[PDB]
């Protein structure tokens, strides 16, 4: 039938997980979703030729490790570890992020995504050569997005949505 990919947005708060997540699924922007609510979606899309059904987890709590959180986040079947190209902090989370991830999926090789958020401001802090760097060390896709613009927001979610069809292979 038709394969259901679990996906989950983690980052910072602050980044644009709901804001990204909110423009892959309703095509608008949201500027002032509360940083505290957790919710899911999901989209039926095709890539590449073939059918299938994201359902997305929108993270808000990014540090709450209790044993039910943990088994929860296990269920994740790929990761977009976002940061904002404004926030050096939220790129230097990012290793904590994959940390985490590796140890609760229990393994080295996790689908996962690099995604630098808010690609449409005109001041950065975080060079993109830095993050290109990165997510090469962690043999990752790099994607720039805005969901502000929608720049770079359904390549980043298809994306995973591929590398999570390479590992499952
Ligand atoms: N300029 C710009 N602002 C963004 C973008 N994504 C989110 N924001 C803003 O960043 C703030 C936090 O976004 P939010 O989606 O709540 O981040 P979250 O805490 O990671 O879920 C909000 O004020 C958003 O309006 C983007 O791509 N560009
Ligand atoms: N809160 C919380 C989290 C866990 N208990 S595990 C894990 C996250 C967020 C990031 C991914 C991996
Ligand atoms: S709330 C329904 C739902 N839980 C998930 C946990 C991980 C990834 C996607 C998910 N969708
Ligand atoms: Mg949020």
């Amino acid at each position: 039938g038709m394969t259901e990919y679990k996906l989950v947005v983690v980052g910072a708060v602050g980044v644009g997980k709901s804001a990204l997540t909110i423009q892959l699924i309703q095509n608008h922007f949201v500027d002032e979703y509360d940083p505290t609510i957790e919710d899911c979606y999901r989209k039926q899309v095709v890539i590449d030729g073939e059918t299938c059904l994201l359902d997305i987890l929108d993270t808000a709590g990014q540090e709450e490790y209790s044993a039910m959180r943990d088994q929860y986040m296990r269920t994740g079947e790929g990761f977009l570890c976002v940061f904002a190209i404004n926030n050096t902090k939220s790129f230097e989370d990012i290793h904590h992020y994959r940390e985490q991830i590796k140890r609760v999926k229990d393994s080295e090789d996790v689908p996962m995504v690099l995604v630098g958020n808010k690609s449409d401001l005109p001041s950065r802090t975080v060079d993109t050569k830095q993050a290109q760097d990165l997510a090469r060390s962690y043999g990752i896709p790099f994607i720039e997005t805005s969901a502000k613009t929608r720049q770079g927001v359904d390549d980043a979610f298809y994306t995973l949505v591929r590398e999570i069809r390479k590992h499952k292979e």
